[PDB]
């Protein structure tokens, strides 16, 4: 599923991401835009053999099991394929664990390089929330 901007903002708000650990909703929409272009089916392989999955590009090195990342962890206790669903619940619940692990949203490289320090409120401007 390719979300619209305001559609995704409303779904993330219903799932409790607005101001979660102090990160306003626009931060999460901005991260999703540049990580996946709002596409739940996005995948990308990393140099070390791990793979990033879904709308927030969560990494099989630490967070999910895909059966092909030897020596990795599965800290969200899910198969990585669950992060590709049109229902974003699994991705949101795993992202909550990631952002709580000490480094905040710096875990998302695209957030750090393209959203951090910008006017992220623009990403929810005009949306009915
Ligand atoms: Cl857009
Ligand atoms: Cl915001
Ligand atoms: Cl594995
Ligand atoms: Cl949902
Ligand atoms: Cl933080
Ligand atoms: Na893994």
């Amino acid at each position: 599923k390719v979300f619209g901007r305001c559609e995704l903002a409303a779904a993330m708000k219903r799932h409790g991401l607005d101001n979660y650990r102090g990160y306003s909703l626009g931060n999460w929409v901005c991260a999703a835009k540049f990580e996946s272009n709002f596409n739940t089916q996005a995948t990308n392989r990393n140099t070390d053999g791990s793979t990033d999955y879904g709308i927030l590009q969560i990494n099989s090195r630490w967070w999910c099991n895909d059966g092909r990342t030897p020596g990795s962890r599965n800290l969200c206790n899910i198969p990585c394929s669950a992060l590709l669903s049109s229902d974003i619940t699994a991705s949101v619940n795993c992202a909550k664990k990631i952002v709580s692990d000490g480094n905040g949203m710096n875990a998302w490289v695209a957030w750090r390089n393209r959203c951090k320090g910008t006017d992220v409120q623009a990403w929810i401007r005009g949306c009915r929330l």
